[PDB]
C-alpha cells in the first residue's frame, strides 16, 4: 500500500454540516509543488506547537502526509493517485499546499460548495490603506452556482442560434445575431446550503454580522433572490439567532443577537475600501463573492499572507492563497504565512479556537517585532529570515505567551 | 413656444461619432431637483468663466435651460415634457442636475450607449489610500449590454419553466426546477462602438493605455468574446495608432502609440487598489464596468465630488455622480464640484481643452488653499464657503491662471 494510516487516529466526523472532532483526529496533508515543501513542513510544526501548548497532551493531530502533483507524478507516475483518493473520500480534511485540476477533483469528490476567505488585518504589515486596522471580515462565496457553471455558447454557434431564435418565438424577446450568450443560474437550494453555513458559523464564533451581497435591484430573480433565499431560510430556521437590519430601525433588540442585513453588490465595492470595518460575515453568490474577495484581500498587505478553504457538509480543504513560485523553492525563501492562516481557519473549523488564537497572536507579534521572511523584509528595511527560522520564531513566541 | 431658443447659436454636429463644435453652441440644461439648482447654475457661472478666460469672446456657450423632474411637473405637469424632448432630440447635448426615470429616457432616446466615469486624484482631498497621488483613469463601460438587458425570469414563472425545458431536450444542459433564470447577452456590434470610442479619446486627449477589463477565463464567449472583438476593431481600424502589451514584450516599440492590454476582472478589484497608478482608460463590459466603477470612485473618497457623462455617436448627457440631497436643498451648502467636474467632462468632449484645464487647475488650487464647502471644511478644519462663495472663489482663481 501506499499509505501507512496512523492507528492512533481517528476521523473527523460530521452529523448534520457539524464537524464532530475526535482529540487525535487524522488530518491529510499534501505538500504541493514548487515551495510546497517547505511552507506546509512549517505550517504543521507550527500548528502542533499550537495545539500542544494550548491543550497541552489531550489533543494531537494525526497527520497523514497523501501525494499529489509533481511528487505524485515522480513517485508513481499518476498526479492524483487512487490511493489518495481513497484517504480524501475517507478522511475528508486536507491542509495542502500549492499546486500547480488537482484542488477542482478534491472539491467536486468531498462537494466543498462553500469558499471561505478570511481577511484580517495584520499588525505591523504595510497595507495600501491609511487605515487597516478594523479590517475583520470574512467571506462566504457560493462556489458552485452562477455564471461559473459554464453554460454559455459562442455568437456564431449552432447552440446560440436555437436559443436566439426559441427566445423570440417562445418568449417574444429580441436579440440580435451577433450575441455570445450565457445563462447565470441561481439555485434556491444552493443559496440555503451556504446561508446556513455561514450563520452557523457565525453562531459558532461569536460573529455579529452577516451582510448579503447582492444585486438584486436589477438581477432581480437570480441575486434578487439570493437575497430573499437568504433571509427566508436565517428566518425560518434560526430566528432567535438572528436579527434582521429591518428589524433593529424598527424597534426589535439585537442584544446578544447576529445582524443579517445586505447590501448592493456596487456599494460594497466602494465601502469595502472606505470603511471595510463595516463587514463581518459577508455572504454573497459565486461571480460576486469572487469579485469581492479579490478586493477584500488587497485591502491588506501581500495577499500571499492569507489563507483560505473549501467547505463542504462533510470535509474541508485548506489552502494559501497564492501560487507554487517555483522560483523559491527549496531556497528557504518562501513566506509560510499564507498556509499557516490555512491552518489557523482549519482549527477553527475543528472548534479548536484556543489553538489558532495562538497563532493568529504569533504572527501579530512576530511581524510586528519585524521577524519577517524576505517578502516582508525587502520593505521594512531588516534581515529576513529563512522559512524554517520564522516558523520556529512563531514557535518560541508561542511557548511564551 | 415653450422654450426660446437662442436665436445666436448652433447646434453641435457629428461626424462619425466625433464632435463638431460651434463656437456659440447651444448647450442643453436641466436644473435638477433638490440642490440641483443651485450647483446646476453655479457649474454654468464657472464654465462660462473659463470659456471666457481661455478664448475670450471668440467662443460662448449659448445655455438653454429645459424642463425635467419636478420643475417640469409643476410648470407643465409633466416630468418629462413633449418640448423636453424635441429640444434633446435638436440639440443633443445636455448637463443635467440630479434627479429623484428621465435619466434612462435620455439615455435611450439619444442612444447614449457609453458611461464615462473619470476619477483622478485631487491634491488636498481626504483620502482611504496611503497614496493616491497617481490615480488618473477614466472607465469607458459599454451601458446598454449584459446582464443588464433584463432578460432574466423567476425560478417558479412558467418561463423560466419553458427555458429549462428547452434547454435540457435541446441543448442536453442539466439544470434544476429551483433556480432563477437571466441570460447574459454580449454583443458584438455593442462592444465594437464602446472600444471605437475609447480608443478615439485615448487618441483626442493624449491618453496613452486602455485596458480591457474581462473574466474571459471562465466566461469565454461573453466577457472573452468582448476581449476579442475590442483587439479585432483596434488592430483593424486604428492600427497605427496603437500596440498591444503582447507586441511590446514581443520585440515592437511603444514610442507614439497608446498601448493597449487587458486584465482578468478579479486582478484588476486587487490592482484598483494596491496600484491604482496603472490604468488610464478602463475598457469594460456593463457589469464589470458597473463594479469597477465604484471600486475607482472609492479610491478619493469624496464621491459626490466626481462628474461622469453618457455618449452616444451623436450625443451626450454629463452629470454629477450623487443625487438630489433634500435636507441640503435652498441652504446654499452643497458641494458643486461633481456637476461642475462633469461639465470639466463636457468640455472635453467638445474639444475645448483650454477651458477644462482651466476648471481643473482652479479647483486642485482652491482644495489645496482650503477654500471649501461643509462636506471637505468639516476634515480640515476650516471654515466652510457656501455653494455660491465656492463658485465664486474658482471664478477668481481663473481670472489668475
Amino acid at each position: 500500500m501506499l499509505y501507512k494510516e496512523p492507528e492512533d487516529g481517528e476521523k473527523i466526523k460530521f452529523d448534520k454540516g457539524k464537524w464532530i472532532v475526535p482529540n487525535k483526529p487524522v488530518i491529510l496533508y499534501i505538500e504541493g509543488d514548487g515551495i510546497g515543501p517547505e511552507i506546509t513542513n512549517a505550517a504543521i510544526k507550527v500548528i502542533n506547537k499550537a495545539v500542544e501548548r494550548a491543550y497541552g497532551s489531550s489533543r494531537e493531530i494525526k497527520w497523514l502526509e497523501v501525494y499529489a502533483g509533481e511528487k505524485a507524478e515522480k513517485l508513481v507516475n499518476d498526479r492524483f493517485p487512487k490511493e489518495t483518493q481513497e484517504m480524501l473520500l475517507k478522511y475528508r480534511v486536507v491542509l495542502k499546499g500549492p499546486l500547480e485540476s488537482v484542488n477542482v477533483a478534491i472539491r467536486l469528490m468531498l462537494d466543498l460548495y462553500a469558499n471561505i476567505r478570511p481577511v484580517k488585518y495584520i499588525e505591523g504589515l504595510e497595507s495600501p490603506l491609511k487605515h487597516p486596522e478594523k479590517v475583520d471580515m470574512i467571506i462566504f462565496r457560493e462556489n458552485t452556482d452562477d455564471l461559473y457553471r459554464g453554460i454559455e455558447y459562442p455568437f456564431n454557434s449552432e447552440e446560440a442560434k436555437k436559443i436566439r431564435d426559441f427566445l423570440r418565438k417562445e418568449l417574444k424577446v429580441e436579440i440580435e445575431d451577433d450575441t455570445g450568450i450565457g445563462i447565470k443560474v441561481m439555485s434556491k437550494y444552493k443559496t440555503q446550503r451556504i446561508t446556513r453555513l455561514a450563520i452557523q458559523y457565525a453562531i459558532e464564533h461569536k460573529r455579529k454580522k452577516v451582510t448579503i451581497m447582492h444585486k438584486g435591484n436589477v438581477m432581480k430573480y437570480t441575486e434578487g433572490a439570493f437575497r430573499e433565499w437568504a433571509y427566508e431560510v436565517a428566518l425560518k430556521e434560526y430566528r432567535d439567532f438572528i436579527v434582521t437590519e429591518e428589524e433593529i430601525n424598527q424597534g426589535k433588540p439585537d442584544q446578544g443577537k447576529i445582524i443579517l442585513n445586505d447590501r448592493i453588490a456596487d456599494n460594497m465595492f466602494q465601502q469595502i475600501i472606505i470603511r471595510p470595518e463595516e463587514y463581518d460575515i459577508i455572504l454573497a453568490p459565486n461571480v460576486n463573492g469572487d469579485y469581492i474577495s479579490d478586493a477584500a484581500g488587497a485591502l491588506i498587505g501581500n495577499i500571499g499572507m492569507l489563507g483560505g478553504a473549501n467547505i463542504g457538509d462533510e470535509g474541508g480543504m485548506f489552502e494559501a492563497i497564492h501560487g507554487t513560485a517555483p522560483k523559491y523553492a527549496g531556497k528557504n525563501v518562501a513566506n509560510p504565512t499564507g498556509i499557516i492562516k490555512a491552518g489557523e481557519l482549519m482549527l477553527r473549523w475543528m472548534g479548536w479556537n484556543e489553538a489558532a488564537d495562538l497563532i493568529e497572536k504569533a504572527i501579530n507579534m512576530a511581524i510586528r517585532d519585524k521577524k519577517v521572511t524576505q517578502d516582508i523584509a525587502r520593505f521594512m528595511g531588516v534581515k529576513a529570515l529563512g522559512t524554517k527560522e520564522y516558523a520556529d520564531e512563531l514557535i518560541k513566541i508561542m511557548d511564551t505567551i
